[PDB]
């Protein structure tokens, strides 16, 4: 089971190094591309999405053609991912905790804003990406190792910002003040006004075509390094408000540091399962990924207009254990438990809880606690089998984790 050194993906080899915790279980998910089959929720959305800026989205000059990538490889430097849109060299976002490196370079994109940067070297104006994106993270219903987004830009000229208007050509783009909560420091409030009701126009009326003239939208003033101002759209679902995509007028550095100077552009980052989930009311995330008929067969339709209207599945009953070890002297991370029951367990557990932790006077060492609860998506969990995984899963985590076995 070592090496260990090296990870050969998609022809490509990786060498591995400090950085290195790609799991396998994970890399079997690579190349699937769920938002590229055909009749799946999320190729759906995907389609759904592009014909609304085909079709319906309107510009003075008039509207950009958005060219659509929806089959770049999820294998990206850390400059994309990271320093390209000026996350910080300390920002937690980079930490070995959350995020899937091949090693030190290479890494599975933690979004698909990781493509931002080259496409506007590459001269276009407005694009959409499409992309399976990977983060390590907590199990339940709402978390997966990989799940998709699509991302778009949209550039603007000086003058067709201001097209509309009289005595435009006075109105500038750029100035040199300071930034606050509401601008850049290089962008004149005449030109951000108006790419934030662009923004903001254009995405709600993308979700009034998703959902119809019904749904309750929210946006939330919030922060990312590389657009400014920025907003969370939440939808308000079952009682609770959800977020669904990040957005923003993008940071000019960024832009300029692209070659498109003279441009400024809005961005957003939506989260196609987490809309898929709301718009479809489906209730787990494991069910993207399950070839169950029962499901799948729901989401194909005669055409992409063709109202889905999803039928619950059965919920199955759960058998629920917990395990118990003591850290190893510190070099452990809850996250490697959550990948270590991805792979043992896979998607027979709904969801796993750090229920309790304490440190024993005598010995000086930590006691992690977790409760797993098993229960499949699409039949009911014996006694036995779930036995049989749990108690795998416990030696399991003595030979990789070197926990100490508490239960
Ligand atoms: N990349 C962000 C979303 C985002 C995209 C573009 C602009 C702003 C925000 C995320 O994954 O959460």
């Amino acid at each position: 089971a070592a090496p260990g050194s090296v990870v050969e993906l998609l022809g490509k080899s990786y060498p591995q190094d400090d950085h290195s915790n790609l799991t396998r279980k994970v890399l079997t998910r690579v190349g699937r591309n769920l938002h590229n089959q055909q009749h799946h929720p999320l190729w759906l959305i995907k389609e759904r999405v592009k014909e609304h800026f085909y079709k319906q989205y309107v510009g003075r000059f008039g509207t950009p053609l958005f060219s659509v990538y929806d089959n770049l490889s999820p294998v990206v430097t850390t400059w994309q991912n990271f320093d390209s849109l000026l996350i910080p060299a300390d920002h937690p976002s980079r930490k070995k905790g959350d995020n899937y490196y091949l090693n030190r370079t290479h890494m599975l994109r933690a979004h698909t804003s990781a493509h931002q940067w080259d496409l506007l070297h590459a001269g276009l104006d407005a694009f959409l990406v499409v992309g399976d994106v990977y983060r390590r993270d907590q199990i339940d219903s709402q978390h997966y190792p990989i799940f998709h987004q699509l991302e778009a830009v949209r550039l603007f000229s000086k003058h067709e910002l201001f097209a509309g208007i009289k005595d435009g050509e006075s109105l500038q783009l750029f100035e040199q003040s300071s930034r606050s909560a509401h601008k850049q420091e290089t962008h004149t409030m005449e030109a951000v006004k108006l790419v934030e009701f662009d923004l903001k126009q254009m995405l709600t009326r993308l979700m009034a075509h998703l959902f119809g003239d019904e749904l309750e939208i929210r946006w939330v003033d919030c922060y990312f390094p590389f657009t400014h101002p920025s907003f969370e759209m939440e939808i308000n679902f079952h009682g609770e408000w959800l977020e669904v995509l990040g957005c923003g007028v993008m940071e000019q550095q960024l832009v300029n540091s692209a070659g498109a100077q003279d441009r400024i552009g809005w961005a957003f980052g939506l989260g196609l399962e987490r809309l898929a989930m709301i718009l479809y009311d489906i209730p787990d995330i494991r069910l993207f990924w399950c070839e169950d008929e029962r499901f799948l067969k729901q989401f194909c339709v005669s055409n992409i207009n063709q109202k889905v209207k999803f039928q619950p599945l059965s919920k199955y009953p759960a058998v629920i254990n917990d395990i118990s070890f003591w850290l190893p002297s510190e070099n452990y991370a809850e996250n490697d438990f959550y990948d270590l029951v991805r792979t043992i367990g896979g998607d027979l557990v709904e969801k796993v809880d750090l229920i309790d932790k304490f440190v024993h006077p005598k010995t000086h060492k930590t006691s992690h606690c977790y409760r797993i609860t098993y229960r499949h998506m699409e039949r009911t969990l014996s006694q036995r089998e779930v036995r049989h995984i749990h108690q795998a899963l416990q030696e399991a985590a003595v030979q990789l984790l070197g926990v100490e076995g508490r239960f």
